[PDB]
């Protein structure tokens, strides 16, 4: 029993982390096969970040300008190219620790594990969610750019996030491994503000199912509701609209616990209108929305990865 | 910026996890050098756990009774012995992935990263704290026993916890890697209840310093207090007494932020007496006490591990 914010095992990703240095800028890169992926702002200085022209800046860069280091061994760069907002540094040595992997662009609401790095060395691992406004609430300091977010299913590492920027409000923005930013953010130090931080309704419901599975049932009520009526309350409290797809996705949890999805919605409705009354749910005094129905099932069933 | 519950990189520990099977019982073991460590209740059935005599049960066990498996390769056991509540299965092959490591018995209030496993395969990683009542609030299901808690400093893995039991209240109990239980718990399915779950005061203060560092300052007040007067309030709310040692340990954070430790105590006092008033601190609606002063400094400074 017990429910905890749980990241995937990071061993497979640790072995792909390298340090990329371009001039006076150092950040982390992802070494898969014979290619190193890193944020393209590695080629920028601090003054360049206000208004960079990346195509022009890259003209002054050759293969030997990109210093790639793994441990105390230095990778030979035999080619480089810019794809959207990442650079692909072709090296001459295939990473012997390349795991089975994919590049996946996640949707808002999905979760992933972040391996925060500095100078190509791992610092820690934590669980994140792509917010509806396409930011993430991470823990990143100077030099963390290049750190990746990922998921693991059995033996395949699905890379979905690369860290790029920290917005003036403290939240974080990045790209997929193809260099396309999540949301409307650019790799420029300009005025770009995050939108409304809506709550992932389907994830709160999955987390409430996990609470029931683990003994916390005080929040269960005697009411039910309809998707439309509940969504009227969700709008008021800045909750993402619940769709029939979300209901179907919660089916497995509904069956295991015997609590209809709309019954749980009515319980959530009361919590949004009346609060927690100083109580807690799975050790939290607020409604957690960074557990997917997939995460709850996986943690509550003991899925492993080899 | 941003502060997140952060576990150490688990790659070094993943490579030491094996599966130990004894009869019909399977659990995880820690393979360091040519020795495998696992909970001694692996030799027990479900009916044996009510009142086991481990010395007698082990007489019916030989080396070949202990099935140790790493991946799809099976370790040859050439010796076995019982140390407190763990078994040491001497194998004939030194783990080629043995990291630099130590066995450390942590004190209540200290934190560590847990690598939850099942059948010797990692499932996830999360951060835990040894509670003052010597339990931990983890996420463990059947077959997780053997999963270890650890810390990492640069290249040395300090193993401090091995999972053993889940108490009827949902919290978890285990031993150090020498087989001595934390607290008064035994590896018996008997009536043993956890004590008062006191709050780790020094950790709440470190977490409040981390909030200030990251922009959350609404809780800062105009008052100060003395260690004695604050402890009068700490007793009321079941908070561990704050000692001069705790003050000295918070020194580095006090210097970086310019907020005297006793000033922060007075701010905590108001929070305990008046609550949060529906506000949040670093995304939490309650006072977090599973960050040590050491964790805050490490995450806020970007310490890495190689
Ligand atoms: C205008 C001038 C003063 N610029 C600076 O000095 C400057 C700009 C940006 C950053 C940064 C960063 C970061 C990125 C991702 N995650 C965490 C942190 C540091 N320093
Ligand atoms: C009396 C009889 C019904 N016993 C059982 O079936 C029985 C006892 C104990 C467990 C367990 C466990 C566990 C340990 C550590 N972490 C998580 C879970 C499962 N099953
Ligand atoms: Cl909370």
């Amino acid at each position: 029993s017990g429910f905890r914010k749980m990241a995937f095992p990071s061993g497979k990703v640790e072995g792909c982390m390298v340090q990329v240095t371009c001039g006076t800028t150092t950040l982390n890169g992802l070494w898969l096969d014979d290619v190193v992926y890193c944020p393209r702002h590695v080629i920028c200085t601090s003054e360049d970040m206000l208004n960079p022209n990346y195509e022009d800046l890259l003209i002054r860069k050759s293969n030997h300008n990109f210093l790639v280091q793994a441990g105390n061994v230095q990778l030979r760069v035999i080619g480089h190219s810019m794809q959207n907002c990442v650079l692909k540094l072709k090296v001459d040595t295939a990473n012997p620790k390349t795991p089975k992997y994919k590049f996946v662009r996640i949707q808002p609401g999905q979760t992933f594990s972040v391996l925060a790095c500095y100078n190509g060395s791992p610092s820690g691992v934590y669980q994140c969610a792509m917010r509806p406004n396409f930011t993430i609430k991470g823990s990143f300091l100077n030099g963390s750019c290049g750190s990746v977010g990922f998921n693991i299913d059995y033996d395949c590492v699905s890379f979905c996030y690369m860290h790029h920027m920290e917005l003036p409000t403290g939240v974080h923005a990045g790209t997929d491994l193809e260099g396309n930013f999540y949301g409307p953010f650019v790799d420029r130090q300009t005025a770009q503000a995050a939108g409304t931080d809506t709550t992932i309704t389907v994830n709160v419901l999955a987390w409430l199912y996990a609470a029931v599975i683990n003994g916390d049932r005080w929040f269960l009520n005697r009411f039910t509701t309809t998707l439309n009526d509940f969504n009227l309350v969700a709008m008021k409290y800045n909750y993402e609209p619940l769709t029939q797809d979300h209901v179907d996705i919660l089916g497995p949890l509904s069956a295991q616990t015997g609590i209809a999805v709309l019954d749980m919605c009515a319980s959530l409705k009361e919590l949004l209108q009346n609060g927690m009354n100083g109580r807690t749910i799975l050790g939290s005094a607020l409604l957690e929305d960074e557990f997917t129905p997939f995460d709850v099932v996986r943690q509550c069933s003991g899925v492993t990865f080899q």
